[PDB]
């Protein structure tokens, strides 16, 4: 009955592979250097994501040559926490990060072992200052980091999720057959310029321009950082953004993404091909091509065999209920049961969904789902009940 779930997970598990959620990172010869773009996606306490579009460049502090990438990605987990015997406004960070998206050098030396780490920034933002220093420790083997970092000016101005991206990608595991394409430990030990734009929808943006090089046998990232534009009541200024990570593998969550799993690895095999992802995607009426599902794999494709197993998917979905969906994005799942764009999922749609999916329901039991999701009893399923179903 309950099976709002299996075809949610699957609808949700469509709209991860259809998005752009990691670190991208292309060659720019211009500058011998790289730049990057991405999208953040901040929890707000009540509901909601506050979305950050990043755009980064890097270049070289030395002329010593340097490596220039292919296009790939890097996927990061964090987890923010608090220190229970700090008293100052703090964030502990627990990172790990590793390079993918490209299908199966001397300064890397000097990230062999564990590497201390300092960081310090100064920031202004709506003429709101304030420093932050960091320190910890890398470990680029596994792609970690350990850091804690103090605001050393008292109150922090900003949520603490919005400077993440701003406090040393020199730190990411790239893959053995990925080395070729690492910037970053290629620039060392003199290190490179790091700049980005920040833009938070609906709000302000920072400016950040950043120095990230060894001083003696420490990395150390030093950082000027400018926001414009925010509101005063702002999910930034107003500190409306969720600290705490959210970071639950429930095992009875597990086991729902197992059973959507399923419904992608027909054959039962434990991998998701182009073939399988394509099956699921006509049966829902769309018509992708064999390179946009190549594309989609490829997003979430962390050995780069061409195929999403079922490790992969299990992180995959993980980071898909970690972060919040904007509003485009329910609204998008809605409408692949919303056929007719109504606002109202009928009887009628929610059967053709189903019996398209291979699902074996009766009249009576597709009644029974309309049920369980009808809050407000008019025999339907409008958007906030979908929602609600969802969640
Ligand atoms: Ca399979
Ligand atoms: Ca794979
Ligand atoms: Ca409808
Ligand atoms: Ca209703």
């Amino acid at each position: 009955r309950r099976k709002w779930n299996k075809t949610g997970h699957a609808v949700r598990a469509i709209g991860r592979l259809s998005s752009l959620e990691n670190v991208y990172i292309k060659a720019d010869k211009q500058k011998n250097g790289i730049k990057a773009n991405f999208k953040i996606r901040h929890n707000i306490e009540d509901g909601g994501v506050q979305l950050a579009y990043h755009y980064q460049q890097n270049t070289p502090i030395g002329d010593g040559p340097v490596l220039l990438p292919d296009n790939h990605y890097l996927s990061v987990q964090s987890k923010l926490s608090k220190d229970p015997n700090e008293k100052r406004d703090h964030m502990v960070l627990l990172e790990f990060v590793t390079a993918a998206g490209i299908t199966l050098s001397k300064g890397e030396e000097l990230f062999t072992g564990v590497v201390p780490i300092l960081v310090e920034l100064d920031g202004d933002v709506n003429g709101h200052k304030f420093s932050v220093s960091g320190e910890g420790e890398g470990d680029a083997t596994y792609g970690k980091l350990t850091l804690k970092f103090i605001c050393t000016t008292g109150k922090l101005p900003v949520p603490w999720p919005t400077l993440v991206t701003t406090l040393v990608q020199c730190f990411s595991r790239y893959p053995d057959h990925m080395k070729q394409h690492d910037f970053f430990k290629s620039a060392m030990p003199e290190g490179y310029i790091q700049e980005r734009t920040i833009f938070f929808k609906d709000d302000g943006n920072y400016k950040t321009r950043a120095e990230v090089k060894f001083e003696g046998d420490t990395l150390v990232n030093r950082i000027e950082l400018k926001g414009i534009d925010f509101k005063e009541d702002g999910n930034i200024l107003g500190h409306k953004l969720e600290y705490n990570t959210r970071d639950q593998l429930t095992e009875e969550q597990i086991a729902e993404f197992k059973e959507a799993f399923s419904l992608f690895d027909k054959d039962g095999d434990g991998t998701i091909t182009t073939k399988e992802l394509g099956t699921v995607m006509r049966s829902l009426g769309q018509n992708p091509t064999e390179a946009e599902l190549q594309d989609m794999i490829n997003e979430v494709d962390a050995d780069g065999d061409g195929t999403i197993d079922f490790p992969e998917f299990l992180t995959m979905m993980a980071r898909k209920m970690k972060d919040t969906d904007s509003e485009e994005e329910i609204r998008e799942a809605f409408r692949v049961f919303d056929k007719d764009g109504n606002g109202y999922i009928s009887a009628a749609e929610l059967r053709h969904v189903m019996t398209n999916l291979g699902e074996k329901l009766t009249d009576e039991e597709v009644d029974e789902m309309i049920r369980e999701a009808d809050i407000d009893g008019d025999g339907q399923v409008n958007y906030e009940e979908f929602v609600q179903m969802m969640t």
